[PDB]
């Protein structure tokens, strides 16, 4: 009866989906506000019938009862986030605004029913209670981040604003998807709960940094800014994922703890540092300056995934708990170079001055990842 109370519950969640579709309905009268609920409203239903047939392609592999609980709690952080999607819109009614809606509400469902089926792919390879938590953690990052995502969007009603909003929220849950997807690869790998609760960790981390540049957003509606603020929160999570993909490998190397603790680390130093470099645009509303901050995450983005990989590498080899330590010092001491590089450009918005800063930071970012890197090389020979 377990698989039962959760198609039951899975039908709860796409009805309180489509009664706030309803909410959010009656309450306009354009047409193009109506075509594009219509269409939000259809894909989170395309969505809730994804959800109940992983909750089938589950009971033909009859999972444990936390899968179907971790369902339940994906469908409700789905009802939640088409709710949200919802509220949002229900202070706007123009045609740009109501589709840039209806296309980010597609984007967090999307990557919710992705969510399912790799919570489905474990099932079959009977995954620990532990993945399972982190399953329950990582959707509801990913309704924390779709509904921070509206809020900031609740601020703006400019075309360039909503539509760079919209790609921005699709980028995390990309990013999301494929940290699920890897969540599954080391599940059908059987690792440890270490790695299950930096997944959870890892989860928030992406959430934490999307919601603050949001949070920056919510301080401009230039199309510049706005765009800058997207292409930046991609770069993060395009990092992010990286990541998981990293700590999901040394999961098929069957690592230590302090890895996973240094991983979960890592992630959040990447937080710091995006939140960071947003905090600092709130005070610069320059074309140049913009770029600059962005490009400069790009390369801290880059630089976040190096050294992750980098820790993964040393796992498979084997190493000592002082390279995770020294991994992920490495890593809050980039976030530190990184938010250094922005409070300090907040004195300094000339475009020469901005780009001056920004190439900086990728030189001290590779010199980081070369840092990293060096530890790794180091570790892989034995080092004391």
């Amino acid at each position: 009866e377990a698989a039962d109370e959760a198609r039951r519950a899975i039908e709860a969640a796409l009805e309180e989906a489509r009664a706030a579709a309803d909410e959010a309905r009656s309450d306009s009268t354009g047409e193009t506000v109506k075509k594009a609920v219509d269409k939000a409203e259809k894909a989170a239903e395309d969505a809730f019938r994804e959800i109940k047939q992983a909750v089938n392609q589950a009971e033909k592999q009859g999972a444990s009862e936390a899968a179907f609980e971790a369902f339940a709690a994906i469908a409700a952080a789905a009802a939640e986030a088409a709710a949200a999607a919802f509220e949002a819109f229900s202070d706007s009614t123009g045609e740009t605004v109501a589709e840039a809606v209806a296309k980010a509400l597609k984007a967090a469902m999307e990557a919710f029913a992705e969510i399912a089926k790799a919570v489905a792919q474990a099932a079959k390879q009977g995954a620990s209670e532990a993945a399972f938590e982190a399953f329950a953690a990582i959707a509801a990052a990913a309704a924390e981040a779709a509904a921070a995502a509206f809020e900031a969007f609740s601020d703006s009603t400019g075309e360039t604003v909503a539509e760079a909003v919209a790609k921005a929220l699709k980028a995390a849950m990309e990013a999301f998807a494929e940290i699920a997807k890897a969540v599954a690869q080391a599940a059908k790998q059987g690792a440890s709960e270490a790695a299950f609760e930096a997944f959870a960790a890892i989860a928030a981390a992406a959430a934490e940094a999307a919601a603050a540049a949001f949070e920056a957003f919510s301080d401009s509606t230039g199309e510049t800014v706005a765009e800058a603020v997207a292409k930046a929160l991609k770069a993060a999570m395009e990092a992010f994922a990286e990541i998981a993909k990293a700590v999901a490998q040394a999961a098929k190397q069957g690592a230590s703890e302090a890895a996973f603790e240094a991983f979960a680390a890592i992630a959040a130093a990447a937080a710091e540092a995006a939140a960071a470099a947003f905090e600092a645009f709130s005070d610069s509303t320059g074309e140049t300056v913009a770029e600059a901050v962005a490009k400069a995450l790009k390369a801290a983005m880059e630089a976040f995934a190096e050294i992750a990989k980098a820790v993964a590498q040393a796992a498979k080899q084997g190493a000592s708990e002082e390279a995770f330590e020294k991994f992920a010092a490495i890593a809050a001491e980039a976030a530190e170079a990184a938010a250094a590089a922005f409070e300090r450009f907040s004195d300094s918005t000339g475009e020469t001055e901005a780009e001056k800063v920004a190439k900086e930071l990728k030189q001290l970012m590779e010199e980081f990842a070369e840092r990293a890197k060096s530890v790794a090389e180091q570790a892989k020979n034995g080092a004391s």
